[PDB]
């Protein structure tokens, strides 16, 4: 199963946080936020609150969120999938949690290999993720349309939101 | 706060998938709570017994409320899931809960209110001195008798007669 | 004599408390409530007293009840035949009293080993009488059709008696 | 939406007996009976208890059973979906119960009708459900392979599941 042939992100599956192995085309027809996510950084409120209020304001507008914790980065993330899920429980979390994955290097997710390096998931010096909380704007067909940095809070992406809804 | 508490039922505990239980559920019920883990000396001979028990008398009003604890000889150290499917080997019917800390300042109330029960003071402090130490609780809550940890839980069954 | 091969309780007799045998197909036309008894268990105020009240209600339907003593759950039926009879006497009881018995194990009365095989009268985890007060009715033709463990009380019955009458 | 143009069992859904939708998909991968129920029809015990012990027996090698209470034949399922799910609970029924569901006419669910019209789901004198538990052999890729009729006990069924394993 090579991740360069892929098409779209509802070709690849993912382990949900309760360890289920889910499809990725469940998204079809739906606009999604995915970003890796970590419960001890210095932006995990603004993101974990700001995700939550896109999420309530556009679930039904198709809006879905895809949150997967990753500890690559300042070792950000360090309990289990159990206190992660706590965690984002105490925000109302109310969209997809996943299991931990790594998101860089050779033994990150075929998922996260496919979006690095398409052409609105690309970064700017290189193709990394560079810090926690990075979001790609995936859109309908599961293709990812645009690329947020670590800084930018969730909000900015509102504005973006109406292009592909 | 846990030392002016009259039950069990005045507590709550994670089930082992993550939920809250009022243990006031178990009103009416007769319980054998146990610290339990699965790399210990004695976790067969344990479990089996229990799984016996509750087969025999869950009939009877017995409800078993098995606590993990890692904070004897490191003997339960993988998660909560991981230790539900070894639970689940043994065929277990009975409550399995979220691995809490039985001793020291981490412990959860409601052990910190077991541990100083009339009938739940140990010989030489009250300390939980090894895994699988056995409380029996009465219809109302109530510790009326403990177990040392290597009591085999079948020494149980010829008192649960008395609280049916 | 072999218990295996019976298809109704009307087959078999039993021992009354007056030490009488009775052929049980005197009951053949009459529902039945056939539980194990003690006198000295947590349940057996309530359990004499509504199968007395069942009895006062329905005897003119159609209900029998036949309360087998049985001293292997705790050792709380110690007493005497005679003594048990003066013990049920206090709660006015009108129907059935038995002799004690034996409800499992190899000495087990050959009909409680015929009842606990029936398929209505299965128990779950083994077909044993796991406690005091285990009830099973019995329909008109003498066959199990349904089993009821020690902690339903015996109104719990009451309405599934219409059903049989 | 029209019936007709399905290929499989997967493009439908179903409300479970808690009211839950439920994407029929889901049973992608497994052999299925789908049996039309009712509790106060005669041959209500036989089928509760084999479809039971089929389901504990098989298991394991992807027997699922999806029951749909139908009321349509001599009102034998007048209940409710909890009242429903409360009788299955009576018999250890640890297969997949659904709500109650019109099997015949105008109103039968989408998912009947089509089935009703499968070269393998019809019936000898038209293809209407005639009478409470039917049952409709279902293979891995969702298509309708046997229809057996309401008299026949679900245990003939066991020797045609190696074909679909």
């Amino acid at each position: 199963d090579d991740w360069r042939c892929a098409r779209s992100m509802h070709e690849f599956s993912l382990k949900d946080i309760d360890g289920h192995m889910v499809n990725l085309d469940k998204y079809r027809g739906f606009v999604c936020i995915l970003t890796n996510v970590a419960s001890q950084c210095g932006k995990t409120e603004v993101n974990y609150t700001q995700l939550v209020d896109l999420h309530a304001r556009y679930a039904e507008c198709g809006l879905r969120i895809l949150a997967l914790p990753c500890n690559q980065f300042g070792k950000q993330e360090p309990g289990s999938n159990e206190e992660i899920k706590e965690f984002a429980a105490g925000y109302n979390v109310k969209f997809d949690m996943f299991s931990k994955v790594c998101v860089n290097g050779d033994d990150a997710h075929p998922l996260l290999k496919w979006m690095k390096i398409q052409p609105k998931g690309k970064g700017i010096l290189g193709n990394a993720i560079k810090w926690n909380f990075t979001k790609f704007l995936i859109d309908k067909n599961g293709c990812v349309v645009k690329r947020y940095g670590p800084m930018e809070e969730p909000l900015v992406i509102e504005k973006d939101l109406p292009h592909y809804f």
